[PDB]
Protein backbone atom coordinates (compact mmCIF):
# COMPACT_ATOMS: atom_id res chain seq x y z
CA UNK A 1 0.00 0.00 0.00
CA UNK A 2 2.23 2.76 1.42
CA UNK A 3 5.33 3.30 -0.93
CA UNK A 4 8.19 5.81 -1.16
CA UNK A 5 9.62 7.73 -4.02
CA UNK A 6 13.27 8.81 -3.71
CA UNK A 7 15.84 11.19 -5.52
CA UNK A 8 19.85 11.16 -5.88
CA UNK A 9 21.05 10.07 -2.14
CA UNK A 10 17.89 8.31 -2.31
CA UNK A 11 15.68 11.00 -0.76
CA UNK A 12 11.95 10.78 -0.16
CA UNK A 13 10.40 13.48 -2.31
CA UNK A 14 7.07 11.86 -2.29
CA UNK A 15 4.82 8.83 -2.12
CA UNK A 16 3.17 6.24 -4.36
CA UNK A 17 -0.04 4.42 -3.33
CA UNK A 18 -1.57 1.07 -4.41
CA UNK A 19 -5.31 1.71 -4.54
CA UNK A 20 -8.40 0.47 -6.34
CA UNK A 21 -6.40 -1.83 -8.69
CA UNK A 22 -3.69 0.75 -9.61
CA UNK A 23 -0.58 2.55 -8.39
CA UNK A 24 -1.28 6.38 -8.12
CA UNK A 25 1.54 8.80 -8.01
CA UNK A 26 1.73 12.55 -8.35
CA UNK A 27 3.65 13.35 -11.64
CA UNK A 28 5.71 16.28 -10.27
CA UNK A 29 7.26 13.79 -7.92
CA UNK A 30 10.09 13.04 -10.34
CA UNK A 31 11.71 9.99 -8.93
CA UNK A 32 11.80 6.29 -8.57
CA UNK A 33 9.19 4.45 -6.61
CA UNK A 34 11.18 2.16 -4.29
CA UNK A 35 9.88 -1.41 -5.04
CA UNK A 36 11.76 -3.94 -7.40
CA UNK A 37 8.62 -4.57 -9.36
CA UNK A 38 6.58 -1.41 -9.11
CA UNK A 39 9.58 0.53 -10.38
CA UNK A 40 9.43 -1.48 -13.53
CA UNK A 41 5.82 -0.83 -14.68
CA UNK A 42 4.47 1.17 -17.64
CA UNK A 43 2.99 4.28 -16.09
CA UNK A 44 0.50 6.64 -17.95
CA UNK A 45 0.14 10.40 -17.16
CA UNK A 46 -2.88 12.45 -16.59
CA UNK A 47 -1.55 15.86 -16.43
CA UNK A 48 -4.93 17.60 -16.14
CA UNK A 49 -4.77 16.03 -12.58
CA UNK A 50 -1.05 15.55 -11.81
CA UNK A 51 -1.37 11.71 -11.59
CA UNK A 52 0.68 8.87 -12.89
CA UNK A 53 -0.46 5.30 -12.87
CA UNK A 54 0.28 1.66 -13.56
CA UNK A 55 -1.94 -1.37 -13.37
CA UNK A 56 -1.38 -3.36 -10.03
CA UNK A 57 0.60 -6.58 -10.38
CA UNK A 58 -2.09 -9.28 -10.67
CA UNK A 59 -1.90 -10.23 -6.96
CA UNK A 60 -0.79 -7.12 -5.38
CA UNK A 61 -4.35 -5.82 -6.01
CA UNK A 62 -5.53 -7.74 -3.07
CA UNK A 63 -3.65 -5.28 -0.82
CA UNK A 64 -4.97 -2.13 -2.19
CA UNK A 65 -6.56 0.69 -0.49
CA UNK A 66 -10.17 1.33 -1.08
CA UNK A 67 -11.48 4.80 -2.11
CA UNK A 68 -14.68 6.64 -0.99
CA UNK A 69 -16.46 9.72 -2.24
CA UNK A 70 -18.43 10.10 1.07
CA UNK A 71 -16.67 13.08 2.61
CA UNK A 72 -18.59 14.78 5.38
CA UNK A 73 -17.36 17.75 7.20
CA UNK A 74 -15.10 16.59 10.00
CA UNK A 75 -11.74 15.36 10.75
CA UNK A 76 -9.98 12.90 8.64
CA UNK A 77 -6.66 11.31 9.30
CA UNK A 78 -3.23 11.65 7.76
CA UNK A 79 0.36 10.67 8.72
CA UNK A 80 0.84 13.91 10.55
CA UNK A 81 -2.42 13.99 12.58
CA UNK A 82 -5.93 15.39 11.95
CA UNK A 83 -7.39 16.71 8.69
CA UNK A 84 -10.29 18.98 8.71
CA UNK A 85 -13.08 19.10 6.21
CA UNK A 86 -13.56 22.73 6.36
CA UNK A 87 -16.38 23.20 3.82
CA UNK A 88 -14.85 21.61 0.66
CA UNK A 89 -11.29 22.46 1.75
CA UNK A 90 -9.07 19.91 3.31
CA UNK A 91 -6.90 21.61 5.87
CA UNK A 92 -4.03 21.04 8.03
CA UNK A 93 -2.41 23.42 10.41
CA UNK A 94 0.15 25.89 9.31
CA UNK A 95 3.76 24.47 9.73
CA UNK A 96 2.89 20.71 9.11
CA UNK A 97 3.26 19.89 5.36
CA UNK A 98 5.92 19.84 2.75
CA UNK A 99 8.46 17.73 1.04
CA UNK A 100 7.63 14.21 1.54
CA UNK A 101 3.88 14.55 1.72
CA UNK A 102 2.92 14.63 -2.08
CA UNK A 103 1.47 11.15 -2.51
CA UNK A 104 0.22 10.48 0.99
CA UNK A 105 -3.53 9.66 1.42
CA UNK A 106 -6.06 11.07 3.69
CA UNK A 107 -8.52 8.57 5.13
CA UNK A 108 -11.64 8.47 7.15
CA UNK A 109 -12.00 6.18 10.29
CA UNK A 110 -13.14 3.26 8.34
CA UNK A 111 -9.76 3.19 6.83
CA UNK A 112 -10.80 4.16 3.29
CA UNK A 113 -9.20 6.94 1.38
CA UNK A 114 -10.80 10.26 0.91
CA UNK A 115 -8.05 12.07 -1.07
CA UNK A 116 -4.30 12.07 -2.06
CA UNK A 117 -2.30 15.22 -1.31
CA UNK A 118 -0.19 17.10 -4.01
CA UNK A 119 0.65 20.34 -2.28
CA UNK A 120 -0.64 23.02 0.05
CA UNK A 121 -1.50 26.74 0.26
CA UNK A 122 -1.26 28.35 3.70
CA UNK A 123 -4.35 30.53 4.27
CA UNK A 124 -3.76 32.21 7.50
CA UNK A 125 -3.43 29.86 10.41
CA UNK A 126 -3.95 26.74 8.35
CA UNK A 127 -2.78 25.17 5.05
CA UNK A 128 -5.56 24.19 2.61
CA UNK A 129 -4.26 21.27 0.50
CA UNK A 130 -4.16 20.59 -3.22
CA UNK A 131 -6.21 17.47 -3.35
CA UNK A 132 -7.05 14.91 -6.12
CA UNK A 133 -10.26 13.27 -5.29
CA UNK A 134 -13.08 11.52 -7.03
CA UNK A 135 -16.97 11.83 -6.85
CA UNK A 136 -19.67 9.35 -7.51
CA UNK A 137 -20.60 9.29 -11.23
CA UNK A 138 -17.66 7.27 -11.95
CA UNK A 139 -14.22 7.98 -10.97
CA UNK A 140 -14.28 11.54 -11.68
CA UNK A 141 -11.07 12.44 -10.52
CA UNK A 142 -10.67 16.10 -9.30
CA UNK A 143 -7.56 18.38 -8.71
CA UNK A 144 -8.59 21.01 -6.21
CA UNK A 145 -6.03 23.75 -5.60
CA UNK A 146 -5.65 27.06 -3.84
CA UNK A 147 -2.79 29.61 -4.77
CA UNK A 148 -0.69 26.49 -3.89
CA UNK A 149 2.97 25.33 -3.61
CA UNK A 150 3.27 21.86 -4.87
CA UNK A 151 5.27 19.78 -2.51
Amino acid sequence: RLFDVKNEDGDVIGHALAMEGKVMKPLHVKGTIDHPVLSKLKFTKSSAYDMEFAQLPVNMRSEAFTYTSEHPEGFYNWHHGAVQYSGGRFTIPRGVGGRGDSGRPIMDNSGRVVAIVLGGADEGTRTALSVVTWNSKGKTIKTTPEGTEEW
